[PDB]
């Protein structure tokens, strides 16, 4: 059971793609500003995303997507 991998498919690869990279030049997920700190990246989620519907997502579901964005895409944090 990987509920946040799930929920990154059902919610988040329609436009960021299987591996973030999804949308054009390589995607916005890939060294994202708040990409290096799980909190923040999960209350980026939760407040702005999915784009124009954030509440698809709940408190959990960012946390969840967060943390398998986080172990399953190299590159994610900053550098
Ligand atoms: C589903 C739950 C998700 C998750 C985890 C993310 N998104 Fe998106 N996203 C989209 C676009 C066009 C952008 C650029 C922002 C803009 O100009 O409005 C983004 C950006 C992100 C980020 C980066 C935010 C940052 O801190 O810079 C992250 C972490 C992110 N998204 C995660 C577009 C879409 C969609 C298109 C229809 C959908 C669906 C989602 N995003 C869903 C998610
Ligand atoms: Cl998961
Ligand atoms: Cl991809
Ligand atoms: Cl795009």
């Amino acid at each position: 059971p990987h509920p946040g991998e799930a929920l990154y498919e059902a919610q988040c690869a329609s436009c960021h793609g299987k591996d973030g990279k999804g949308g054009l030049a390589g995607g916005e997920l890939l060294g994202c500003d708040v990409c290096g700190d799980f909190s923040l990246l999960a209350l980026r989620i939760e407040q702005t995303m999915p784009l124009g519907n954030p509440e698809q997502c709940d408190t959990q579901c960012s946390s969840q997507i967060a943390g398998y964005m986080l172990e399953n895409f190299a590159g994610l944090p900053p550098t």
